[PDB]
């Protein structure tokens, strides 16, 4: 599949703060996180099936290293505790499911896919909510 490694930049965003409305986020805490998503900086070092993926913004930094097929832990985009599993669904797109470390909560996923134009595609969903992040490498 393509290499996902590099230093990404966000160039579309659809339904962040909806996604984080229907997860129960208060209205402060959206605002900050939409304002803070506005300018991230994701970077990613995929070797082979392992990655790293860094997310970062003025208010919140997330560092989460998994291999495709193995379980590990990382957060809702909410920020609760989760256990994840990715799998590849093709050569370009991986898909995530998360269940919660505590509690029950909503069905939450990600995927990320990397499009034969070169853009990377986050998409997370909870409930009926499709937030779409599309970046491009720096
Ligand atoms: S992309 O890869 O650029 O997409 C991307 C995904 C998520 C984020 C984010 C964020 C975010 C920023 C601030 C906060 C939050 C998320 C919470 C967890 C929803 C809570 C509100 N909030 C804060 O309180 C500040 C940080 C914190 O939780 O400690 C960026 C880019």
């Amino acid at each position: 599949g393509p290499n996902f490694s590099g230093n990404w930049k966000i160039i579309r965003s659809e339904n962040f703060e909806e996604l984080l409305k229907v997860l129960g986020v208060n209205v402060m805490l959206r605002k900050i996180a939409v304002a803070a998503a506005s300018k991230p900086a994701v970077e990613i070092k995929q070797e082979g099936d392992t990655f790293y993926i860094k997310t970062s913004t003025t208010v919140r930094t997330t560092e989460i290293n998994f291999k495709v097929g193995e379980e590990f832990e990382e957060q809702t985009v909410d920020g609760r505790p989760c256990k994840s599993l990715v799998k590849w669904e093709s050569e370009n797109k991986m898909v995530c499911e998360q269940k919660l470390l505590k509690g029950e909560g909503p069905k939450t996923s990600w995927t990320r896919e990397l499009t034969n134009d070169g853009e990377l595609i986050l998409t997370m969903t909870a409930d009926d909510v499709v937030c779409t992040r599309v970046y491009v490498r720096e």
